[PDB]
């Protein structure tokens, strides 16, 4: 399966096999596991959209007077990747899916005509285009799933029922901002036909991605790993160990990162030349991508690294999260200890001598939304600054922000670890106002501070 020979074929004993219900059952109270009433409502709510794609394509190609033999043929559906898609959907996250269309429909119909059509939907509420983003998508709210609908032009009379958006020749000649809408199914599927068993790599992602989450290394905005991220590197490790079941694969899983040696790519296939001009990882050609400290290459073409955005901060934290990781699940293997101590949070707010507190504020929760929003994708900037710094060794933003007249204010816990900063802080501080404004994104009393504290001082400023 993977580029390399497995490094075990062995399958599990009945030992295992306990062991891996024991930890299905430590998960349970994670809410891991969607429930079913829920997983069935929204397998029937992509059912009315996708109908409702078919609907919109049917009268697009009415109006296009296409022939009958064409007309009764064309097809149309609705693709879901990403998390959903594998399986292991986070509960309160939304469900992405790709609308694919035929040659005769353009994008242009896409955020006007289907709009129109979701918008008289009595399930439909909070419609909203967003048709000048990267990805142009549509959100909104459908009988109260949150949905993201990205959409794709394919070079196709009719879109066929059994479709495999992997097939490379599809993206050939089309517009970039077709080509980057099929990037997310791609890599889910490319990423779903590379492992050899789907369940108990579902099973292994589910542990995983809690598991980092519980740990404060989950989020790409920062950092540190998002689910497709993580995905790639469970799947990596099933490749690796083909016959054995979630209870073996976590702890494998820790014993093969925990001793990953970087920066060596995490590749789950390998890569093929694709003419195309598009944008390819690959350090043998690009004196940039040899910067890139912890690659994770997406498996679909053009491959990406899905982790660019990794400091020395961050992958030192990841490197040493994985290492207690092994130790955890060794003791675990061992009946030494229970799944639950792999799910168990460190106080983050007190494995460091030393912290930087972010205030960011706004006169309404709106822009306390946006504002927040804003600043958290600068926050890597500041990281920058300080590892920069002779005295700082590493910087460790906390992912999970939360609350500090009605006020409306949103905080972060940064650790830090040292071989003041006022200096680097103001810096920062300056640097967010002075881009949010510059790019027209900033409204009047929109504050954001930072101050840096000792571990013994930050009770004071946190409930
Ligand atoms: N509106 C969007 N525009 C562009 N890319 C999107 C959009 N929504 C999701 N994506 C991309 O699709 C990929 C898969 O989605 P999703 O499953 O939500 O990712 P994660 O991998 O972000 O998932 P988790 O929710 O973290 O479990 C990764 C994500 O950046
Ligand atoms: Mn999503
Ligand atoms: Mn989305
Ligand atoms: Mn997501």
């Amino acid at each position: 399966y993977g580029i390399t020979s497995p490094i075990s074929l062995a399958a599990p004993k009945e030992t295992d096999c306990l062991l891996t219900q024991k930890l299905v059952e430590t998960l349970k109270p994670f809410g891991v596991f969607e429930e079913e009433e829920e997983l069935q409502r929204r397998i029937l709510i992509l059912g009315k959209l996708n109908n409702l794609v078919k609907e919109w394509i049917r009268e697009i190609s009415e109006s296009k007077n296409l022939p009958q033999s064409v007309i009764e043929n064309v097809g149309g559906k609705i693709f879901t990747f990403g998390s959903y898609r594998l399986g292991v959907h986070t509960k309160g996250a939304d469900i992405d899916a790709l609308c694919v269309a035929p040659r005769h429909v353009d994008r242009s119909d896409f955020f006007t005509s289907f709009y129109d059509k979701l918008k008289l939907q009595e399930e439909v509420k909070d419609l909203r285009a967003v048709e000048e983003a990267f990805v142009p998508v549509i959100k909104l709210c459908f009988d109260g799933i949150e949905i993201d609908i990205l959409f794709a032009r394919l070079a196709l009379q009719t879109i066929p029922e059994d479709l495999d958006l992997r097939d490379d020749s599809l993206l050939k000649n089309l517009d970039i901002r077709c080509i980057r809408s099929l990037n997310g199914c791609r890599v889910t599927d490319e990423i779903l036909h590379l492992v050899p068993n789907i369940d108990n790599f579902r099973l292994t992602l589910r542990a995983i991605k809690l598991w980092a989450k519980r740990h404060n290394i989950y989020s790409n905005i920062l950092g540190f790993l998002g689910g497709v991220s993580w995905a790639m590197l469970v799947a990596r490790t099933c490749q690796l160990y083909p016959n054995a079941i979630a209870s073996t694969l976590v702890h494998k899983f820790f014993l093969v990162f925990s001793k990953w040696e970087w920066p060596n790519p995490v590749l789950l296939k390998q890569p093929e030349e694709c003419n195309l001009n598009l944008p390819v990882w690959d350090p043998r050609v690009n004196p940039s991508d040899r910067y890139h400290l912890m690659p994770i290459i997406t498996p679909a073409y053009p491959q990406q690294n899905s982790t660019y955005n990794v400091s020395v901060s961050t992958r030192m934290v990841m490197v040493e999260e994985f290492k207690q990781g092994l130790a955890i699940t060794d003791e675990i293997l061992l009946s030494k200890a229970e799944w639950s101590k792999l799910f168990e949070a460190p106080n983050f707010f007190q494995k460091y001598k030393h912290y930087i507190v972010l205030l960011a504020s706004a006169p309404t929760e709106k822009q306390r939304l946006e504002w927040v929003g804003l600043v958290e994708s600068k926050i890597r900037i500041l990281v920058g600054s300080l590892e920069k710094n002779e005295f700082i060794t590493l910087a460790h933003v906390n992912p999970q922000s939360f609350p500090a007249k009605e006020e409306f204010r949103t905080m972060w816990v940064i650790g830090l670890v040292f071989k003041d900063l006022t200096y680097d802080i103001q810096s920062f501080t300056d640097t967010v106002y002075r881009q949010a404004i510059n790019s027209k994104m900033f409204e009047v009393d929109m504050k954001i501070a930072a101050m840096h504290v000792k571990r013994k001082q930050l009770h004071q400023l946190l409930p």
